[PDB]
């Protein structure tokens, strides 16, 4: 039925969704949800992606958090059919600025008159005294310059600048350690400080799958993050974070360098304008999808579950429209890391997906998706659209991929399918990362190779199919789209084959 | 270049979004304030007129007849301080928002415990609860953030809040009160009832008898509240002058997940039957104690605007809060990025190709002056109109140009903030003895407000339409002038 | 015409289904023996001829003042009913540097076969001029045997006689046949270095102005500079004069954007072009310009053996039926009939097949896309007539309005009008004769000549025109009571300042 | 080249159609050539091959039984003769054209290359007369279908040669219809008439019809261009007759009268395809509407994905003149980009003074035409409508002719046994050429039918190991490919094959560079 766009919107409340959602679910691991068991309820509700957040807590806690998702996920080993991967995500410090400690709350007051650097004043903080962990803001912040504390709730103007005599323009509750922000004022803070190298480092001695980069500025910006991950981790996924404005206008450039994106809606929702987000969110997925990398939205979507156990009506849609414009993944934050409803959170998203997905229509979306993207000769792209069309065509249950690094798979789903990527590979790693693509289904596969190689894709397709069944992809009486490679190793899929369940 | 000049498709063009594109443009998407405690002042009212208030929404859920009366008497007398400048002069509707068939509750609920409907007691206003609610009814508790099984979801309760029984059904549309508070709003010349728990075509007809016959001209926005209302939309929209889209309660009522299909779905259905739209309900909550709204609700406000919305609300945010003007300024922002996204190409060919041919000399003078409008990018569209009819026949077709509606009808002048992208001018002087001439000052009139407020400069194209002979429903004349 | 696709448009297209309106193609008929009769001129207007060609290729001076004495004639006979009188316009067609052969040896009227395979020779030979045999033909372009090579091709008579070059050019006879006198020569691949304009075009050309033809269509057009000159010899008294440039040679087809932007529309020549560049490709050409013109605004004909076979038969081959069908299909503004009804037995008939053929074509038109393409495809603009242009075509749509009436000067209001392709017919009433005249030459307008003298008060004068095209409008059949019409007029006298659409019902 | 620059919309995409864009590509439009005095030579035959023909129509409104045996003795010759390289021999196929329920003249008086007058005003009679079979005249045309007098009333209009000739019936009588010429002209021996507006109860199927239908069995034609189609019922005859020994044989049902056009839709759902008859159609009803039905019916036919036929008068002047007329040249194009899986020639190729000369043209210009599709908005548009569908062999052609589409694809190469598969792919358009490889010589002649294939024959016996088989005939394609200039180093080809051997299990699509 919904399925022109005025059209399509006029029929869309009870046709059930029925099927895997398919945007993947990012949430940030914090003391509401470091638990094992904890983290066995949210797997369950439908976390992907675990975000450990570098600007909080030391290696050691975070090794913690580590040792216990990897738990909490390998609880699930014991039925390979039904097993579902977990990825790990660094998220990076970068150039953050912040103010020092006081749980008490100093009540900064309107239009009251004090920022400082000096060590011994590094706790000092009062109601008239705020202190901050970048030397050079005293410098960078000119007279009637602007400061904000804390997600931009707080506002100070500067009116003198020895040791920053700022009036509090917006006033507000004052807590402990809270980002700071310097909008229209040039950070010559390093996108890569020493913290973040070793942060980097800490990464893949763990082996971490992917790094959401904070602060990405500038293409040069993720050749640090890649040269710092060093060799051992040219496995490792970079998302380059978009957060202020040179990030916006260098977009381009950034998205070439990149796996993927994220846009980081808190930053940027005060680095620029707060009735511009929206654009600067459209517009990046748009082109990430032209691009077919990843793209992520992410903060807020769903705060006030950080104290309620149901979301405002505005949330609930943004969670909708950020589907429905495109992104690969939806984050949730604050409302993972410390609210009192982690697992009811990531309910929500996993709820609002599924029924936002069944609104998208395809039709316009794999016209303009085709229309757009340029020719290829690259053999696997070739296969990839030729098998979403045959997709299409009879309402394939799902398409199942052999793959290696997971590639194969993104190409499915540059195209978006609406059929499920049911993607197989022994790579543990690669099964995890695909989850920043929407609708692809990684499925791990342990055996180990069979003698005659053919044999062995057998195997692989039909594991991935009897996988299918038990989690209820397909069921007979289906066609299921099959992809694969004339021979072993990644980069030579090429072939499309189509078979009946 | 501005307002987002730099597509074929929607992904094109969404991949062509600019942020250093400055708006300009008056926003279309009119904005309704609730008023209450944190708003009723006439300074207060004067400051959210500037800010871009249209509409003023009386909440009959509250307060006495005498309450509001204070309400009408100050936003009547916030307004009409600016009579001072008959160019500059914004119009701003009053709107009653009925009461119907609510169910409320003068501690902490705590999970797991018995709570008696009559700390584990709360006593509810709907007798007929015990008659509806079977073993397994769940009944919901302020804005839905309480639950109970016949608890299962805890919180803070306060004093009388709403209360839903979603999957159970009998409550009267019309009340007693809600017929006096009808005739009140008649009383004192409200222009636009938007009708709370519409749930069927003959629920608005009551609506309409209690308006009685002195309130024919009242616009009845019709309530979406609930799954039968949702189910029964085509029926109520025929019958009605437009709809809000209440997501308060429709969030409750149906599953959260859902309310966004709701929405996007009737807005749709309203587009293409040209009546106004309205969209509601926490699209700004945090600011009703923060300054700065979270980037979700930034999101939510554009996206209604870019889902076809003709208006906007605000509640809690500009009632009780302590940001009211702050939250004004935010949605007229939002609106201003959001109307400068649409697509307009689409949209016109999309609108044009689903409307069905027409006979009405109207609807035909308004397409045509669309398209004229396209082709020059055209600064404005003028129309003269007495009931409004036939601005809101050009905006169904949603220019890009402002329609700029001449008219010396008070009232049109007001409910014409119902319709995206008009912009109302009330024209005060006695009628010239030959018609023509009435005509040309009208116009110019109309022009002459337009540069005084920046619509429309020197060198500018404006397309005027016009009728060919006084009274309503004969408009049937398009110019085109130059600045 | 309802239909979301142009498959699913084609798909409906049904043989029942009446034409009724006015053709909207323009024809044009080449005036010669088959049709000079005052008698036969009238039978044609009768049957739908808007334009009069004159080939200038033939006959002399005096020769034409007599064809246009007739044509005028003719026509006049109707102007005793200003509601019907169909004006008529004439277009001088030019000589332009052809290539001839001689005149046969000691035969201004006999046949000399070539036979295949035999040897030939071309001559440049002053003394030959005239010694034209089965082995030797005489050419009146000298430079032929400097610039046609070794393997290179020659085409005589119409393209219908072919030799290859193996004092002389060696050819061998490639396709053989029945030559006759003084016969037209093309060396396609080869470049000619003969002037657009010999004494005698401009000699021609004068002629025209004296005798107050209404459009020159231009022979051999290959660059902007050979429309300047055109208009350079029409001379002063002759602004007025619509000049269309003749595309028929490979050079043409690649200056064409050139070339239109500097004319007031085109031809494509089939003729010509259809030996010059390969016969696979002329196609391609013809739909090629059309397209270009159609998004330019210009009218666009398209030329020559549209209905060959009428020149001896009755009736037309099913491919003729179907050139035209597709022309009009393409977006041709005018079809042009020659040899039909020139020189042969079924004039009349022809000009009345392609009467018939257009107006089923032309309600095969997928206006829907047709209209979107254009608007879409069409820049802004900031010009009140255009504005107003495409407002009218917008509300004529929507209302299925039965015409558009509009009132113009010196039809540039209709020609915008026509621009975007209403299906509604365009009525353009005018005082000038001479844009009534030329106006044929934009599709879906019809010229109304308005012969009463100024009101006193403006307005009134208005109001008695639109009236007038009313009335003439009910009395052809154009519009009938309960119609709805689109008036479109302008706010002061004068031409450029159509600026008002108004929508009245009859 | 291939006209590429050549766009966002239609209109767009005319504005850039490049004369200099050399074509380049084998053509698709498959050419239909009548056989007749003028080609019945073996020697003209291979000329004819070489120049681009497809398919050779057998017209059986013309001589006798033996007389056609000898045509395909020769066609069977001709083809042979280039068997000598598998990689390059080209299959032609047969097709036996129906005589059916035709109306005709009888010889003329003593001339039987001789002419008649038939003169405007005059009083002529027809009849059905045996004794003037042969006795015709100046006022004397006698009639080969009885019934006429019966069927034709007063005021009723009789049509003679192509419609050229015309007569009026004013009286009626106990010895034929007493008429008065309404058009005049040069008359020849045994001509066509058309009684339009009077039905004509004539059989489709005669018993000459059926021994014609036999005959084609017998010597294994491979299609049946089936005359006068006016319901479904009447190809159903055709099939009978056909009979057993004759399923194979691929029926086009021609299209040739109102009724023909009104049943269509009927007709098309029991037919393989369908040929536009211009010819008749073109008397039958009114000159100025046949283009309506023609673009009407290659619409559907497109749609349905089968063969249809685009007929009659495409060249004619050529049957005089070496080069054909503007309008010809134009009739050629606009079939092809109507969607026109074949275009044919009848006197052109079978009477004429230039057969070859005929072939050649058609050869040419649909080259340029096919270049000149607007494939995006086609293959759109086919896609759009086609309905979804379940069979794996649609599935994976839709989405090889999608992947030929993404790379520019040279080609895309099929295996097939019965030329189905060929032809689902066909069905979408592809623009990159559909090389079919098949060891049914009788299935890569039938493929011609449709629009965009081309036949190899294979020959070699099978390889014990099925998959070397099959690898052994995707590299005959290639390699024939190669020599025939399809695809040359650095393409990319998509391969179609099956999972087993047989019919009915197409079923992968491979992607391949060269
Ligand atoms: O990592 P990629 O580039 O997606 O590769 C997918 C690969 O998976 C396969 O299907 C199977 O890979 P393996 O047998 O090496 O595990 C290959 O044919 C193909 O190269
Ligand atoms: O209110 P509506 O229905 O839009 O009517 C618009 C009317 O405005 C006019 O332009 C002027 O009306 P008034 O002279 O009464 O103000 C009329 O021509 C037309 O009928
Ligand atoms: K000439
Ligand atoms: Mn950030
Ligand atoms: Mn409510
Ligand atoms: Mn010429």
């Amino acid at each position: 039925p919904a399925a022109t766009f005025l059209e399509h919107l006029c029929l869309l409340i009870d046709s059930e969704p029925v099927a895997a959602r398919s945007t993947s679910i990012i949430a940030t691991i914090g003391p509401a949800s470091r638990s094992v068991e904890r983290l066995k309820e949210m797997i369950k509700a439908g976390m992907n992606i675990a975000r450990l957040n570098f600007s909080h807590g030391s290696h050691e806690y975070h090794a913690e958090s580590i040792a216990n998702v990897r738990e909490a996920v390998e609880s699930f080993a014991g039925s390979p059919l039904s097993y579902r991967p977990v990825a790990i995500a660094l998220d990076t410090k970068g150039p953050e600025i912040r103010t020092g400690i006081l749980e008490s709350e100093v009540e900064l007051v309107k239009g009251s008159q004090l920022v400082t650097v000096d060590p011994a004043f590094r706790t000092r903080g009062n109601a008239n005294t705020v202190w901050v962990d970048y030397p050079n803001i005293v410098r960078v912040v000119p007279v009637g310059g602007r400061i904000y504390i804390d997600d931009g709730l707080i506002s100070l103007v500067v009116q003198k600048i020895p040791e920053l005599v700022t009036q509090v323009e917006n006033g507000g509750v004052l807590g402990s350690r809270k980002g700071v922000n310097l909008p229209g004022a040039q950070v010559d803070l390093p996108g890569l400080s020493e913290q973040d190298v070793r942060d980097l480092r800490f990464g893949v001695e763990h082996g971490v799958d992917i790094v959401f980069a904070s602060f990405v500025r500038k293409a040069s910006d993720v050749a640090a993050v890649r040269a710092a991950l060093g060799p051992e981790g040219h496995g490792i996924k970079i998302i380059s974070k978009i957060e202020n404005h040179e990030g916006v206008k260098r977009f381009d450039e950034i998205l070439e360098v990149s796996d993927g994106i994220m846009v980081a809606r808190g930053d940027l929702g005060i680095e620029i304008p707060a009735e511009k987000v929206f654009l600067a969110q459209k517009m990046m997925i748009g082109r990430c999808n032209l691009a077919g990398k990843p793209v992520v939205c992410a903060t807020q979507m769903l705060e006030s579950m950080i104290t309620k156990p149901r979301p405002t009506r505005a949330e609930t849609s943004d969670v909708a429209n950020a589907v429905l414009d495109g992104a690969d993944c939806i984050m949730l934050s604050g409302e993972t890391a410390k609210g009192n409803f982690p697992v009811e959170a990531v309910k929500m998203q996993h709820a609002i997906a599924r029924e936002a997905e069944a609104a998208v229509y395809h039709r316009q979306l794999f016209e303009e998706l085709r229309r757009a993207a340029p020719l290829s000769r690259d053999p696997t792209e070739v296969t990839a659209i030729g098998a979403v069309e045959a997709a299409f065509k009879c309402c394939a249950a799902a398409i199942i991929v052999l793959t290696t690094t997971g590639h194969s798979a993104q190409l499915l789903s540059r195209y978006r399918p609406r059929a499920a990527v049911i993607a197989v590979t022994r790579s543990a790693q690669a099964a995890r990362q695909v989850h920043l693509c929407r609708g692809v289904f990684p499925l791990l596969y342990r055996e180990p190779p069979e003698a005659i190689w053919a044999d062995d894709v057998d195997r692989r397709v039909q594991f991935g199919i009897e996988s299918g069944k038990l989690r209820g992809f397909l069921r007979v009486g289906d066609l299921v789209i099959v992809v694969t490679g004339w021979r072993p190793g990644s980069g030579y899929t090429n072939i499309m084959r189509v078979l009946s369940i």
